[PDB]
């Protein structure tokens, strides 16, 4: 502890962000599942048993990777919490159709519809829950009896006194009731008025459009303070004074990248088959005819959706762990422990079986060829990005512990070398610890558990362990590599902004006001680091006239300019578009967020993983590596990306947003809406950009494939 204040710099922001996220985490752990709901007379229709068994069955079926609830999943099949609330609203429109109005929704004229939607609105929004029991009217009993026949188009001894399937729809009805009931002390719902159901009065409250602009005010405060702080005005070379970049376990690391790019290509095959599944889900041009039945049984949309997301995970994950363990032998200085290649291959094949087995379990449970107890563990887990079973999550994190074991083994010498408590060999070994550990948050998670805590612990990995990795490990690797070649804060600001801001997805899943405010504030503060690359991009544009024949690093800068470009675009200006509750209320679970997904995953981290696979370059000479396939890959991947985020997702997304604004979210998700001429033909011409993007993935894939003929 020579200069422990520099440790206290990170310790402070980390302790305050872990206090904020941990205690607002205690707030979303505290602030339900009624033991048994009853009728006005007495009879039961649902129990905690049925809601949690229907949750377990929901997680068995894997409906979260095909039909969204609370906005959190896939966007092919309609939202089974908005659609349920609308179908139950149609049930209340069918029920009271006796006295002061006609039969249908719009059969009664707007003049007399004024006396209609007041009675039901003041039926269930009044607190109807004590004793773990929800008490409901015989009206609501006949409603919950009325709604079930609706649940086609093109969308996927004695003990109890209910069915099993019944438990699923009881869990759906639970999501509906929990979504459409006011809080204690407050006049808004547990979901903060979600979903957008107009006829029950569900729209953002005061805090939403207060903090929506307070976030803008805080962001402009930050921008202003830095920009006016920049007034005082407080290089490794002059014009032409750069040195040459030359240095000569990694036999097996060459296969990690082949795995990586093959998984990237099949990830885009599942992306493309998910693309075709959103055009026609009744057949496949002969082989899957309604008489025949071939493709729809074995490899459905659920499977393409889970496997597209598990491939995106695994190809980028191997795409960075390969770089971690490829740059490992430079950290200690070649200091190889006993049987290191064998351990790296052990880890490699553990990754292989985790990868295969995980989405093979999804194969088995998503087609339901599996018991109840055997789902979740082996089968589909039921959650976006944790689609992989728990067996395989535990095994993946054991792969992360063998990786952190091997990386810590490959930095024991670096840990012995550093006398300074906050050295590069302390930050780049804090980052690897921050990676190899923080997938563990994802395991504090069970099928029979409450869902708020579950998703809290989900975005605790999917927007925390992803963000405290590519902006922390990759950057201390950047410093390390640019130090070792002779070329030469973000972590602290991005883990002060990003760690407590990760709650920006959790506004409409049971969060208190403090969590909304914190989320809003710190998600607003997530922009000011990502916008710093807005000048760094221009600086690059006015610095990239340097490398010639001798300089090996030519095209990776053309990767990284795009990385910074899309890192300004996809998250900074596209994430803060959706950050406000006023827009996220409606946007939550539309094609709008596919733009942010494809543009912030492949747009930022995909090209980064590709750049790190290309960092290939220390096994081939400077003037012998071929680079037409590089430009091919760039033009095709970026043209396909900008194509798929411009031609399709922007217009469909904004159309969907306007439809959600006007007719309602449930309508914006309904098949009557989602099968318009415009939208069907737009989803039909989405595949052009997909062809080009797959072409681009194939180009850079065949580059790294054909790298293997003449290597160093
Ligand atoms: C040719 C390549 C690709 C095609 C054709 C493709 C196509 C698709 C399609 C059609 C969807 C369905 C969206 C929906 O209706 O819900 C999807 C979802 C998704 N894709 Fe891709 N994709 C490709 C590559 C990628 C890559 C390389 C990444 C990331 C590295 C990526 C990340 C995602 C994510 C995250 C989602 C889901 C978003 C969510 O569930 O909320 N895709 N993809
Ligand atoms: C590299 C950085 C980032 C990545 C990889 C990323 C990734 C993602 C992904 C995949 C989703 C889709 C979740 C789902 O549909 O279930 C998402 C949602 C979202 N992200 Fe990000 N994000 C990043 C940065 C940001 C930033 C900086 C902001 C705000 C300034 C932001 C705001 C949002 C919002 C508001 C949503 C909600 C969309 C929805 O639930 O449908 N993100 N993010
Ligand atoms: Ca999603
Ligand atoms: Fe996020």
């Amino acid at each position: 502890g020579q200069y422990k204040k520099l440790w206290y710099l990170l310790f402070a922001v980390l302790a305050v962000c872990f206090t904020i996220l941990g205690y607002m985490g205690s707030e979303v752990y505290k602030k339900p599942y009624p033991e048994q709901v009853v009728s006005a007379s007495g009879k039961v229709l649902m129990a905690k048993d049925d809601i949690l068994a229907g949750q377990s069955a929901w997680q068995t079926t894997g409906g979260m990777e095909v039909g969204s609830v609370l906005g959190h999943g896939a966007y092919q099949a309609p939202d089974w919490t908005a659609d349920w609330l609308h179908r139950e609203l149609s049930a209340w429109l069918d029920l009271t159709a006796q006295q002061t109005y006609g039969k249908k929704f719009d059969e009664v004229s707007p003049e007399e519809q004024a006396v209609l939607k007041t009675r039901l609105a003041d039926e269930y929004r009044n607190q109807s829950r004590i004793d773990g029991s929800v008490v409901i009217s015989d009206t609501r009993v006949k409603a919950i009896e009325s709604i079930l026949p609706y649940y086609y188009g093109d969308d996927p001894n004695t003990l109890p006194s209910q069915e099993a399937r019944e438990k699923l729809f009881d869990f759906f009805f639970w999501t509906s009731w929990s979504a459409s009931t006011n809080r204690p002390d407050e006049t808004f719902t547990y979901t903060n008025n979600w979903p957008h159901e107009p006829l029950i009065n569900n729209v953002p409250t005061t805090e939403n459009y207060m903090w929506s602009f307070t976030s803008v005010v805080l962001l402009l405060m930050g921008i202003g303070l830095l920009m006016w702080g920049y007034s005082f005005l407080t290089e490794v070379e002059v014009p032409t004074e750069d040195p040459i970049s030359k240095v000569q376990s990694q036999k097996a690391l060459g296969k990690y990248v082949f795995l990586t790019v093959a998984l990237f290509v099949v990830q885009v095959l599942l992306g493309g088959l998910t693309a075709h599944y959103t055009v026609e889900g009744q057949g496949f041009y002969g082989i899957d005819e309604a008489l025949g039945f071939e493709m729809s049984d074995w490899f459905p949309y659920a499977l393409t959706r889970t496997w597209h997301i598990q491939s995106a995970i695994f190809w980028i994950a191997t795409g960075f762990l390969t770089a971690g363990l490829f740059l490992a032998p430079i950290v200690n200085g070649g200091k190889d422990p006993k049987f290191q290649r064998a351990g790296v291959n052990f880890l490699y094949i553990a990754l292989f079986i985790v990868v295969g087995g995980s989405y093979a379990g999804n194969f088995f449970a998503l087609t339901h060829i599996l018991p109840p107890e055997f789902n979740f563990w082996f089968g589909h887990q039921g959650y976006e990005y944790l689609d992989l079973g728990r067996f395989w999550q535990l095994l993946l994190m054991v792969g992360l512990l063998l990786w952190l074991f091997l990386m810590l083994r490959c930095t024991v010498s670096a840990f012995k070398e550093k006398g300074v408590d906050k050295n590069l060999l302390a930050i780049f070994v804090a980052s690897m610890v921050g990676v190899g550990v923080f997938y563990a948050p994802g395991l504090f998670y069970g099928e029979k558990s409450p869902i708020a805590v579950m998703e809290y612990w989900r975005w605790w990995v999917v927007h925390l362990w992803v963000e405290g990795f590519f902006e922390v490990f990759a950057t201390a690797a950047f410093a390390f590599v640019f130090y070792n070649m002779g070329f030469v804060a973000a972590a602290a600001i991005f883990m002060l902004g990003g760690v407590p801001g990760t709650l920006h997805h959790l506004y409409f899943s049971g969060s208190t006001s403090a969590s909304m405010a914190i989320g809003a504030c710190f998600s607003a503060l997530e922009v000011v680091p990502l916008v710093l690359l807005g000048r760094e991009a221009y600086e690059h544009w006015s610095y990239q006239h340097l490398s010639e024949w001798a300089k090996r690093l030519r095209w990776p800068l053309m990767c990284f300019v795009a990385v910074a470009f899309w890192n300004m675009i996809g998250a900074g200006v596209f994430g803060f578009l959706i950050n406000p509750p006023i827009s996220l209320f409606y946007i939550q679970g539309l094609n709008t967020s596919a733009v942010h997904a494809h543009a912030a995953l492949f747009g930022v981290y995909g090209f980064l993983a590709l750049g790190f696979v290309l960092l290939a370059r220390y096994l081939k000479p400077n003037v012998q590596f071929d680079d037409k396939l590089m430009t091919w890959g760039f033009w095709l991947l970026n043209g396909g990306l900008v194509g798929m985020i411009a031609i399709s997702l922007l217009p469909v997304g904004v159309i969907q947003a306007y439809a959600s604004i006007t007719h309602g979210l449930w309508y914006a998700r309904s098949e009557e809406f989602l099968q318009m001429e415009i939208l069907d033909t737009l989803r039909w011409v989405r595949t052009a950009a997909d062809l080009i993007f797959i072409g681009g993935a194939i180009c850079v894939a065949i580059q790294a494939t054909k790298i293997v003929f003449g290597r160093d």
